[PDB]
C-alpha cells in the first residue's frame, strides 16, 4: 500500500449520496459533499500515515500507525473508532460507530480507487494522482 502516499484529486463517484444517507448526513453538507471535488495528501512514514481530505468548505486530518485503533471525527462529525490495517496493496480503514463503516484505498493502474462500505451501500471514488514537483 506504499504508493499511496501523495496527493490525488476526484474524478470520479458512484453513490456516494446513498453512502451519505446511509451515515446520517442532513441536506445541506450532502449538497456540498456531492458538489465537492476534494484532494487527499497521504503521507507514509514506516507504519505512521496521515492523510487531509480537503475541499472549500471542510478539511479533515487524521494520523495513526497501522495495526493501533485510535479516535476519528468524520468530515461530517461523526465520532467513530477505527483501525488501520495494509491488506497487500489496500490500506484499510475500519470504522466503528453507529453505524461502523470499511473504507478502502489502493491504486490500480495509477489511480486511487477508494471503496465505502456501510450497511449495504457501496461507494465507489476514483482518484487521479496530482504529480508533485
Ligand atoms: C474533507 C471531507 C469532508 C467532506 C464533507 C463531509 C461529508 C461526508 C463525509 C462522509 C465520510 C467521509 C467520506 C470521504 C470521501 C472521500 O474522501 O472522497
Amino acid at each position: 500500500a506504499a504508493d499511496l502516499a501523495g496527493k490525488w484529486i476526484l474524478e470520479s463517484s458512484e453513490n456516494f449520496d446513498d453512502y451519505m444517507k446511509a451515515v446520517g448526513v442532513g441536506m445541506v453538507m450532502r449538497k456540498m459533499a456531492n458538489a465537492a471535488t476534494p484532494t487527499q495528501e497521504i503521507k507514509i512514514d514506516g507504519d505512521s500515515w496521515s492523510i487531509k481530505t480537503s475541499t472549500t468548505f471542510k478539511t479533515t486530518d487524521i494520523s495513526f500507525t497501522i495495526g493501533q485503533e485510535f479516535d476519528e471525527t468524520t468530515g461530517d462529525g461523526r465520532k467513530i473508532k477505527t483501525t488501520c490495517k495494509i491488506d497487500g496493496n489496500a490500506m484499510i480503514q475500519d470504522q466503528k460507530g453507529s453505524p461502523d463503516s470499511i473504507l478502502s484505498r489502493e491504486v490500480k493502474d495509477g489511480k486511487m480507487h477508494m471503496i465505502l462500505k456501510v450497511n449495504d451501500v457501496v461507494c465507489t471514488r476514483i482518484y487521479k494522482r496530482v504529480d508533485l514537483e
